């Protein structure tokens, strides 16, 4: 929730998005998630895209990951 | 351990220090030692908390995660 | 890769450089991965050594450990 630790989300998000887009995959969601110490696999993968990836093209955005790793932490 | 490593420590204990007071639980220190590459189970992770929870209420230091890193690197 | 994601990648090998030389081993070369969100197992890690690892000494520089890292983001 801090700047220092949404700064630390926001290297695991860059690290991971090759193409310079605000966007990540499924594999790159994955990766960065274990990156930041979870181990998530496949069905919760899907979950967390198909929850987020509202225009249904296979990305999410960097306030879609800071969310996703808030629920994560905080709880 | 240089200041850059104790430095990355430090980035890994302040991300899982949900209520900033300085201190983690076992869930915290388990996803903040796998942040930093080391696949540490609930057998382990229950041995480091017996050994470094001194006061014996669920919690540790930075300088307890300083410690357990400087062993697991070092 | 941006000039972020390389500083990343050398946060990474230089917290498992543990005599301060511009190597790591085996093992610190798993635990270097996994810190990028890799959990890579012994035969990918052996594979990669012997890859890298030109003059058979067992150490890898981090501009070899660079090139894994580049290889295994951009798929
Ligand atoms: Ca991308
Ligand atoms: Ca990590
Ligand atoms: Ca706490
Ligand atoms: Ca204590
Ligand atoms: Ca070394
Ligand atoms: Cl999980
Ligand atoms: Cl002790």
């Amino acid at each position: 929730l801090s700047e220092e630790q949404k700064q630390e989300i926001k290297e695991a998000f860059d690290l991971f998005d090759t193409n310079k887009t605000g966007s990540i995959d499924y594999h790159e969601l994955k990766v960065a998630m274990r990156a930041l110490g979870f181990d998530v696999k496949k069905p919760e993968i899907l979950e967390l895209m198909n929850e987020y990836d509202r225009e249904g093209n296979g990305y999410i955005g960097f306030d879609d990951f800071l969310d996703i790793m808030t629920e994560k932490i905080k709880n």
